[PDB]
């Protein structure tokens, strides 16, 4: 529902659409809580803090008319955003941290790739170029400047931290893209970024590939972005959704937790 | 079926017809921290520590840990934050209907007045005069109070502006708050200061009318905004989604504004 000029303004129409219910708002964010799975690296590396929250007052002696908390966590805690500075191949880009990235990049279209049935039968399942090209045969070309949201239904494991991280003696076993798929998405489709439901955009076992963690290496290496621990991807269409993903303005931040929202029309 | 608005929005952003404005202050240890009388619980200042920096602690990556409060820097005030809004359903940042995280805004410029009086008060007459000039304030819209107070951010003492008789920062009167809520049905109130209420309103017989009445009416607040000088009087669209902190009374957030 828009105006009657050849090239009108969109924001009035947008506001009215959201109010009417023509455009819905979907929450793709997990809840920040002390029970949320915390990533653990081998002991030789520095570790991220888990989410901790402590009450300051609760309408009581400490604060008779108000209630509020202090909290602590890591940049890469829960539903969060990966800036290019996070990886060594993206260290030297000008606007590569969450406080310097051009604000325009915090809003973008998205496509959703559903592989939940495949991951249900293989926790190490790999997203391939062949699979992506078959997707386009059904839903059309992946548009340049769009998020690629990898739906795996992995978010349903959030109640079980052991199941969510899914770690064995040889590391984490989680699904992810092949190097060729990452190269194709960047070079042939010029995507905005890569979004997952897991605690890693890369496949867990890709630490041992010739080029370790290809998604982190190549996406950040090409000044692109990442999203992690997304949920409710099953409520999104294959294409047409619009993502609101603005990270905290942390000085020199390599990433931050954020409230990821999807607009659906 | 066939969408019409969202493709136009994406296209407009890509072509440059629609601009994105960052209304957010940078989170850093040097940013002014809210301070209360010593008998009350205090909010933690923003601190940050490196985990690794492409070194032995993490050969190919860089990342930090950090700690702060829900009410640090540019942040979002939820109705559960105040005792009058504690009983509303969906009153915390994890339970508020997500539809409330996007809303239009009006921008009321009082920079000229505040520059001559640090304790300047937003009154009903000023708002009604504003409407005669820029139209009626629409229901469900943010009321963004421009004071250019954000320019004081480099000086913590000047930003908080506390003297022996409390803080001296601009804000609305009780009548103004009641009017905006009861007669216009606004979405919430947003300011460039660390307080949506006037600093001296702590001593008013009805202390902190904005916090008390706005949250008491299941409405919201934004603190420590900036770049309000780049927004039109009306027509701006605000993106303000708070962190999904479990039972959170608020959170820091990235506040954006779409302008065309
Ligand atoms: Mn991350
Ligand atoms: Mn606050």
């Amino acid at each position: 529902a828009m105006a009657t000029s050849t090239t009108p303004t969109i924001l009035p129409a947008l506001a009215a659409g959201l109010a009417r219910g023509n455009i819905r708002v979907v929450d793709l964010t997990q809840t920040l809580s002390p029970s949320f799975p915390t990533l653990q690296l081998p002991s030789q590396f520095g570790q991220v803090q888990p989410f901790k929250i402590e009450r300051i007052s609760h309408y009581d002696a400490s604060g008779p008319a108000w209630y509020w908390n202090n909290f602590s966590c890591g940049e890469h805690t829960g539903t969060h955003f990966d800036a290019p500075a996070h990886w060594i191949t993206g260290r030297d880009y000008p606007g590569n941290s969450v406080d310097t990235i051009a604000p325009e990049n915090f809003v973008a279209p998205a496509v959703v790739i559903d592989a939940s049935a495949q991951v249900r039968e293989n926790e190490d399942w790999l997203l391939t170029v062949d699979f992506l090209q078959a997707w386009e045969q059904r839903h059309g070309r992946i548009p340049a400047g769009a998020w690629v949201l990898f739906r795996t239904d992995w978010s349903l494991r959030v109640g079980d931290a052991a199941a969510f991280l899914n770690i064995r003696e040889d590391g984490a076993h989680t699904p992810g893209p092949t190097q060729e798929a990452v190269e194709w998405l960047i070079g042939e489709r010029n995507v905005h970024g890569f979004g997952v439901e897991t605690i890693n955009t890369d496949a867990g076992q890709s630490y041992a590939w010739p080029l370790a963690y290809p998604c982190h290496t190549l996406m950040h290496g090409a000044n692109r972005y990442g999203l992690q621990c997304l949920k409710n991807l099953d409520q999104l269409p294959p294409r047409g959704a619009f993502i609101l993903a603005a990270p905290l303005k942390i000085e020199g931040g390599s990433g931050s937790p954020l409230r990821v929202l999807a607009l659906v029309e």
